[PDB]
């Protein structure tokens, strides 16, 4: 079994290479996501490909694989939003993706950005990376064990989001579409408007869902706490990017945190460094930084979630070469 595995940093092929001892694939990886043409001719010859993120397999890269006989279609990602499924699908081809992976990896990220915007340690650290080790007002700050934290999204993420801030000594509330129940322990379940009422911090878990729009609006953020920080490690489309950047300016927002941005396609991965951003909210975004903080969504970028990733989606390979069906298949 030939298997092409695309966007592979060079810090992920031993793990790539580790998991498959006990698959046997013959893998090849290569840095290349999946775009022009070319691309998608790369998979000459093999049987399955192995996608991610920013992997386009609309219908001309699909129609390319049909051609050349690729057999099965695997995303290593829990979102398959880059795969035309509906195409996928009427030219038959078999396609699995890995929903679970794990939670701690995103969850620890949004409590990392949450503290470091609570007890001010990007803002310390970006002066005294400048010799400037006078200390302000700005810098006084509260202790986590004495906040209200807000989870929005009580899926695997969220509740691994609360035990973690829980763990730390805050009271955590949370808000869901559904009931969600053992949490108890460390989460309180209450409406949105409660938790806008009453967090510090709130953190967002929850999925986009197209047809209800942004979660965090102008009127989300009007209802927060002056001087509570943001936090977004699920999907850009679930912020107002507008609307966060004028409440940052306001004070209404003490700081935002993101992993992800509502277009991000046209930064991420790239160093563009001494230029102008081509979306001037991003311009804003970065002019605001140290009260907003940017990673290039590294939510999923461990060890231990890349390693769950990569042998989930082995599996999904090998069901669907033995059963023509897996736990995972693309429905």
């Amino acid at each position: 079994m030939k298997v092409l595995c695309y966007g592979v940093r060079d810090v992920e092929l031993p793990i790539f290479e580790a998991c498959n001892k006990e698959f046997g694939y013959d893998i090849k990886c290569v840095p290349d996501y999946l775009n022009t043409k070319e691309t998608a001719e790369m998979a000459a010859g093999f049987d399955a490909v192995i996608l991610r993120g920013n992997c386009f397999a609309n219908k001309q890269n699909l129609d390319i694989y049909k051609k050349l006989g690729v057999k099965y279609i695997l995303t290593r990602t829990a979102g398959t939003d880059h795969i035309d499924k509906e195409y996928a699908k009427e030219l038959g081809f078999p396609m699995a993706f890995v929903p679970r992976y794990s939670p701690n990896a995103i969850a620890e990220l949004a409590v990392t950005q949450a503290m470091m915007l609570l007890r001010h340690t990007a803002y310390t650290t970006s002066r005294t990376a400048k010799k400037n080790f006078k200390v302000d007002a700005f810098m006084f700050s509260k202790e986590v064990r004495n906040c209200t934290v807000g989870v929005v999204g009580l899926g695997r993420i969220g509740r691994v989001a609360a035990q973690i801030f829980h763990g730390m000594g805050a009271t955590v509330i949370g808000e869901d579409v559904f009931e969600i129940k053992g949490i108890e322990d460390y989460c309180t379940q209450v409406s949105l408007d409660e938790v806008l009422e009453k967090s510090d911090i709130i953190t967002i878990h929850a999925p986009y869902i197209k047809e209800n729009g942004a979660v965090v609006t102008r009127d989300f953020l009007k209802k927060m706490k002056d001087g509570a920080i943001l936090v977004n490690c699920a999907r850009g489309q679930l912020v107002d990017t507008e609307a966060v950047i004028e409440a940052v300016e306001s004070g209404k927002l003490g700081g935002y945190g993101c992993d992800v941005l509502d277009g991000e396609a046209s930064v991420f991965g790239k160093d563009l460094e001494g230029q102008k951003l081509e979306n001037p909210l991003f311009e804003k975004l970065v002019d605001l930084y140290p009260r907003v903080l940017i990673t290039p969504h590294l939510g999923s970028y461990t060890d231990e979630a890349v390693k769950n990733m990569v042998e989930v989606s082995y599996q999904n390979l090998k069901d669907l070469a033995e059963t023509g069906d897996c736990p995972n298949k693309i429905k």
